[PDB]
């Protein structure tokens, strides 16, 4: 709990991943667009501008820019093109992101990102899967 907010401001460029296209696949997306996805190596910007945060992602297949104020529900239209009902708390120094499914044949997730010596750790977790990603500060 100690890690502050703050400390995940900056850019973040993926150097690990395990089980993205999996992930991918258990929520829904179709085979090109999760091979395509989980082939890129994104940079993942975080900023605050004001109370509100941004978890910008970029990378040559899609940029998915995410805007959202901690402990405030809000509909996510997800890269999947799906929209989700979804909330992101800090607890424990950790963003913890719920992404509630809408309709009943779509997928849920939750989304950790975290901070361990100096790296950015994320896991996607939905059904029986956990992805796990790591970056190291652009």
């Amino acid at each position: 709990a100690m890690v502050s907010m703050k400390e995940f401001i900056g850019r973040w460029k993926l150097v690990h991943s395990e089980n993205f296209e999996e992930y991918l696949k258990e929520i829904g997306v179709g085979l090109l667009i999760r091979k395509a996805a989980s082939l890129t190596s994104p940079t993942l910007e975080i900023k605050l501008d004001g109370d509100t945060w941004h978890f910008n992602q970029y990378s040559t297949f899609k940029n998915n820019k995410l805007a959202f104020k901690i402990r405030e529900k809000f509909v996510e239209i997800a890269p999947d093109e799906r929209s989700y009902n979804t909330l992101v708390t800090f607890e424990n120094g950790k963003f913890i992101s719920h992404q509630d499914k809408i309709k009943e044949n779509h997928h849920s997730s939750v989304f950790t990102t975290w901070l361990e010596n100096g790296k950015l750790l994320q896991t996607y977790q939905s059904g029986s899967v956990i992805c796990r990603r790591e970056f190291v500060k652009e």
